[PDB]
């Protein structure tokens, strides 16, 4: 996970204080999910509900005994009858926590059933308009969203809040009936917690945000500087880059910190007033004591109750947040389901006797997105009945949305579309209308079944016309005889191929018929489409991969099919065979801001109509080191490793000794003799505890990422200085992107911080738990202990209740009822058009198929797996007191000794348990670092950074350069040759223009020349060769303007002073002068200051490149490098450029190579090199020094480009 996510995760939390205004202000009952229920089903829910209250009343009679349990054997007498007492308890209990989680479970997969069966029918009758807004794979990636925020909240964890309050008052109000001057005196510790949460929260919040305001600028930055990278490497700008990156990182690190600070104090202070609290309750008990004469063994159990009752407190608040994420999830589906479709087949409308002259009058339409975007100006005219009909329309004419109005997915804005002279389209019944009309789309929209039953598809819709008008539509499939297959395929001439294989019907077809070919794909959706005997036959790209020979036979078909003497055929193809006649083709166009009938005639006088568009149709168609370097870099803080060693030795040591004093207390309590001196004596140790174990988390959580953010903060400087430094064959490979790797240096470093040096500590403090109380529990009475780890070895380890159980929890809600819904949204179409309801109930078989034979083994286990996980720790403590006044009784063992190895063993297991659940992920940051290693140790081979060479000066430089071979050829693609056997040169201080081919390859003579890609070929500067110059100085001279600029997000001062970092001002006031934009800056606030957006999108392009001019101006360069600096901008700015360039030119200073085509810059141009291509293998140089005076002397292209120019 990401840096910016898992902050805005903590961020993005409403506490219960805020989800309770937002739902209680528009009524959002608490009964919403259980209102979908028969009663059947509405009755388990009590039973589960007084299945729960009942197993609340537990704890308070164990806590009830616990302490006459410890009077009665320190003293001498027996406690049978109370473990015989004891253990039926925990029998009962295990029954009814068996019943609830059964009882639950069912209930939920029901709902879960029924809001998705009802969501799906609410999905397949939108109205098109909605389609379009939302589409396809979008609504099955919200629907398994919401049936995973419903499912993990209304589970067995919504019954487990009754339970816990039951316990909160049976506890507090028996230990208030007793003694009540007692309990209030300790449980006023404890609004001291919540004051000092509420207050450490929100210094924690207020400098998280301010860490996360300086995180996402280096996100900036490193996008920003891995994408323009040839640009960083032509000035010369890797350094001051690494200045922003480190000042911005700094403020991370201290706030954070100052953060992780507060974040660790609470800690220690929640650890540290539970020790006074136990102190002072049992301090005033020995004094309403001596003040009585109300025994000993009514203080031990008071403290269990009132501080355990605050223990629910802390558990039961995020299961009623889950229960608020769970209702504000279903009611944002109540809105789906209960949408208005606004087409709604209300199964009433007047039908038409039989389908005649359809006819349309003056219809617009507009969008609800696009408001504006008009298509049809003046749609009238008349289609007759009985006889054909032929259009033609380009590839946004709107044959679409004249299909989408023809099969009424949209209703008309202005005009009407009325049949038979008097009948409009909206009182046909939608239902009868889509019955007639035979779509054949673009793509062949077959499903993943057979090639038989994608065409039996057809009659379903018919076939349901017949039963209704008399269930019978459930068997009456049946009446689909498998002999109108036979025929309508020789019609299509299909059945041949289709015969000619084995599994002549019943052979599946692939996903989405992944084995056929295109055209036999789309030949079987021309017989799905004729099967029926279409009325309105509305054509779409149909015969395109068809030869003549299908096309015409089905054309025959239809101007020939039975029953064609009363019909409105409207055939549509861009072939312009297949309208060689037509009773009218009414050719369809749209010119823009709406169509209208352009021409009109048979193909007999419409081919000679007239000199027009038609015209031009039928006229022109016719890995252990990786490691250890990161141990060896742990272990160079030699300040913060010893004291979170002490730390951690303290902690471990002084914490299992408050068992064996909280053990010499009670045996002193039932010892009237001296009571006061002990009290005196054994509370003081305590509080000394208490101070000891506050410093001592404190400091073990703080240190911790203290050393956690410097193995981040010099590993991302490592990656990001050794990265810039590569050459660029390494940023041209395939799995060399800027997005992986600006994903690494985050996450997998934030990784690295977390996991292995969190992980570390955790285990240590474990194992200096472990250690000394399995010793000093071995060392009292060593019968005991024995006995009690066999146990919990052959309970943890052998019966693990709680890993089998999410082991056959997640594997169920990780998982044919999920292949159908998959490949029923992406044949969307097919559907809406025909065939609805054989999936509405197609579903739900398959659905309940699967539920029994799985459901209630898996659920008759995973009941018996809980009832057992709740009910476990009774019955070993039971049999532990059992057989320590077994023992006791003959002799083998005192008291004393069995009493102090218990109660360190039951209070180090439960500590430990609690925080060993804090761990991060060890094993994929220990993956990714084997990834990513091999690229802070890579060698670049191109190395800027190394400083041998012959430098060079800028004074004795002439400024030639001079190419005597080159073939080149990119490693990305080494089939495409480019270069052969260039040779030319530049002498000095002349221009040097080049023409030739477009898109020839002529932006590669300038990589080259700057040392982005090496050789074969020679290339020279000053009659010496490149490759050995020590190329910071190289690049030092030279002086780019590509087509594109790119800027940064600095100011405009910094942005023009990149490489160059020591300039005054003055000089860039002079350089912006000669750019010619010196009076747009002074009109501006914070003129040279102004920070420009990001990639400098709050400038236009005659000002952004005007800037880079002068950032390539103030370089003082040798030679320089233009590309057409006039190219596409408005008029103003482009003159003050032919201006600047011009004025540039005049001064005879610098060499210089430009790319031009404007006539007036190659006529004073000195040489021209044209380029050609004479065939798809190599470039080369045809001509040489014209300059115009050889216009033409011989034949070449150099004529036609001063002609056209």
């Amino acid at each position: 996970l990401s840096i910016k996510e898992e902050v805005e995760k903590e961020l993005n939390k409403k506490s219960t204080a805020e989800l309770f205004r937002k739902i209680k202000n528009e009524k959002i009952s608490f009964f919403l999910p259980f209102k979908c229920l028969p009663a059947q089903h509405r009755k388990l829910l009590f039973i589960s509900f007084v299945c729960a209250v009942l197993s609340g009343g537990t704890l308070p009679f164990f806590i009830s005994v616990f302490g006459v349990i410890l009077k009665n054997m320190n003293l001498g007498d027996d406690i049978n009858p109370i473990i015989l007492s004891l253990v039926s308890i925990g029998l009962v209990q295990f029954i009814l926590s068996m019943i609830s989680s059964y009882c639950m479970d069912v209930i939920t997969s029901k709902i879960l059933k029924t809001l998705k069966l009802e969501y799906l029918r609410s999905v397949f009758y939108q109205d098109g308009q909605f389609h379009d807004n939302n589409p396809g794979s979008k609504l099955r990636s919200d629907l398994d969203f919401y049936l995973e925020q419903v499912s993990s909240g209304i589970g067995t964890k919504f019954i487990t809040i009754f339970t816990y309050a039951s316990s909160f008052l049976g506890l507090y109000i028996w230990s208030l009936i007793k003694n009540a001057r007692l309990t209030l005196c300790i449980t006023c510790v404890f609004p001291l917690i919540y004051v000092c949460g509420v207050i450490c929260n929100k210094k924690v919040k207020l400098n998280k945000k301010t860490s996360l305001l300086y995180n996402n600028n280096t996100m900036s930055i490193i996008e920003e500087a891995l994408m323009g990278i040839r640009t960083v490497a032509s000035y010369c700008g890797e350094k001051t880059i690494l200045n922003k990156f480190n000042l911005s990182e700094t403020f991370y690190s201290k706030y954070i910190l100052k953060a992780n600070f507060v974040e660790a104090l609470h800690i220690g202070l929640i650890n540290g007033l539970i020790l006074v609290s136990y102190a002072f309750g049992f301090w005033y008990g020995t004094r309403i004591i001596i003040n009585s004469a109300f025994n000993g063994a009514s203080v031990i159990s008071i403290l269990l109750g009132v501080l355990i009752s605050m223990f629910m407190l802390t558990i039961i608040l995020p299961n009623i947040t889950e229960y608020m994420k769970a209702l504000e999830a279903t009611n944002s589906l109540y809105e789906i389901i209960n949408r208005k479709p606004l087409v709604e087949n209300n199964d009433d409308g007047e039908t038409l006797p039989n389908i005649k002259k359809i006819e349309f009058k003056n219809v617009r339409f507009h969008y609800d997105t696009r408001k504006d975007v008009e298509i049809y100006k003046d749609l009238s005219f008349t289609l007759k009945e009985g006889k054909t009909y032929a259009f033609v329309g380009e590839s946004g004419c709107g044959k679409s949305t004249i299909l989408k109005l023809i099969e009424r997915l949209y209703d008309p804005t202005e005009g009407d579309i009325i049949v038979n002279d008097s009948h409009n389209l909206k009182d046909i019944n939608l239902k009868w209308w889509r019955s007639k009309i035979g779509v054949v789309s673009q793509d062949p929209l077959l499903f993943s079944n057979s090639i038989k039953n994608n065409i039996k598809y057809s009659l379903y819709s018919l076939k349901d016309l017949e039963a209704m008008e008399n269930l019978e539509m459930k068997k009456e499939y049946q009446t689909i005889k498998d002999s109108d297959v036979v025929d309508v395929s020789k019609k299509v001439l299909i059945h041949d191929f289709v015969s000619s294989l084995p599994d002549k019907y019943d052979t599946l077809v692939g996903s989405n018929a992944s084995k056929l070919s295109g055209g036999q794909k789309q030949r079987i959706s021309i017989a799905r489409a004729i099967m029926r005997n279409p009325k309105i036959l509305i054509l779409d790209e149909a015969t395109s991969s068809l030869d003549n020979k299908s096309e015409y036979l089905v054309q025959k078909t239809i101007n020939n099919l039975k029953g064609n003497e009363n019909r409105i055929t409207i055939i549509i193809a861009h072939r312009l065979s297949t309208i060689r006649y037509a009773n009218t083709i009414f050719v369809l166009s749209n010119r823009n801001e709406g169509s209208y009938i352009i021409e009109q005639g048979t193909h007999d006088s419409l081919m000679k109509n007239k000199n027009g568009i038609y015209h031009l149709m039928i006229n022109n168609q016719k890995a252990p080191n990786n490691l250890r370097i990161i141990y060896k870099e742990i272990f160079s803080y030699k300040k913060d490793v010893t004291i979170i060693f002490f730390s951690i030795l303290v902690a471990g040591g002084l914490y299992p000794v408050f068992a064996l004093l909280y053990a010499r207390y009670v045996s002193t309590l039932f010892d009237f003799a001296n009571l006061e001196y002990n009290s005196n004596k054994y509370s003081i140790y305590i509080l000394l505890i208490a101070i000891a174990m506050f410093i001592s988390e404190t400091l073990k959580n703080y240190y911790n990422n203290k050393i956690g953010e410097k193995v981040e903060k010099t590993m991302k400087r490592r990656l990001f200085e050794n990265i810039l430094y590569q050459e660029m064959s390494f940023f041209d490979q395939d799995k060399n992107t800027p997005g992986v790797l600006s994903a690494h240096i985050n996450r997998d470093v934030h990784l690295l911080k977390t996991g292995l040096v969190n992980n570390i500590v955790i285990f240590s403090h474990f194992i200096m738990l472990f250690l000394v109380s399995m010793v000093m529990s071995f060392y009292f009475c060593p019968i005991v202990a024995a006995v009690l780890t066999f146990i919990y070895f052959i309970n943890m380890r052998v019966f693990a209740v709680r890993a089998r159980l999410t082991k056959s929890k997640e594997i169920e809600k990780k998982e044919d009822p999920s292949f159908l819904i998959q490949e029923a949204f992406y044949n969307m179409h097919t559907v809406i058009n025909y065939g609805l309801e054989d999936y509405f109930c197609n579903l739900i078989e398959k659905a309940i198929d699967y539920k029994n034979k799985g459901q209630k083994r898996r659920i008759i286990v995973n009941a018996a797996l809980w009832g057992f996980s709740q009910s476990a720790q009774l019955f070993i403590n039971s049999f532990a007191y059992w057989f320590g006044s077994f023992l006791i009784k003959r002799g083998t063992i005192l008291v004393d000794d069995f009493m102090k190895s218990l109660f360190t063993f039951i209070f180090t297991g439960s500590y430990a348990g609690k925080l060993m659940s804090l761990k991060g992920d060890s094993e994929n940051a220990k993956l990714s670092f084997e990834k990513y290693y091999p690229l802070m140790i890579r060698k670049s081979n191109i190395d800027v950074r190394d400083d041998g060479g012959i430098r060079i000066n800028k004074n004795l430089i002439k400024g030639k350069v001079d190419i005597k071979d080159v073939n080149f050829r990119y490693i990305s693609r080494p089939n495409v040759p480019i270069y052969k056997n260039l040779s030319f040169t530049c002498d000095s201080k002349k221009t040097t223009a080049i023409v030739g081919e477009t898109g020839s390859g002529k932006s590669t003579f300038m990589n080259l020349l700057l040392r982005f890609y090496d050789l074969n070929g020679e290339i020279l500067l000053d009659d010496i060769n490149i490759c050995d110059y020590n190329l910071r100085d190289l690049r030092n001279l030279f002086s780019i303007v590509s087509q594109e600029p790119m800027l940064f997000n600095m100011s405009i001062y910094e942005n023009i002073k990149f490489g160059r970092e020591d300039a005054t001002l003055e000089d860039v006031k002079r350089v912006s002068k000669f750019a010619a934009i010196d009076e747009f800056i002074e009109s501006l606030p914070n003129k040279y200051d102004t920070n420009v957006g990001p990639y400098g999108k709050s400038l236009s392009g005659g000002q952004k490149q005007r800037i880079a001019i002068a950032r390539a101006l103030l370089r003082e360069p040798k030679i320089l490098l233009l590309d057409e600096a006039t190219s596409s901008l408005d008029s103003n700015s482009e003159k003050l450029i032919e201006k600047t360039i011009v004025d540039i030119k005049d001064k005879a200073d610098k060499t210089i190579i430009t790319i031009a085509h404007r006539i007036a810059s190659i006529k004073r141009s000195d040489k021209i090199v044209v380029f050609n291509n004479p065939d798809r293998n190599g470039t080369f140089v045809q001509s040489h020094g014209t300059h115009d005076e050889l216009l033409s002397a011989q034949d070449g292209i150099y004529k036609k480009y001063v002609k056209l120019a």
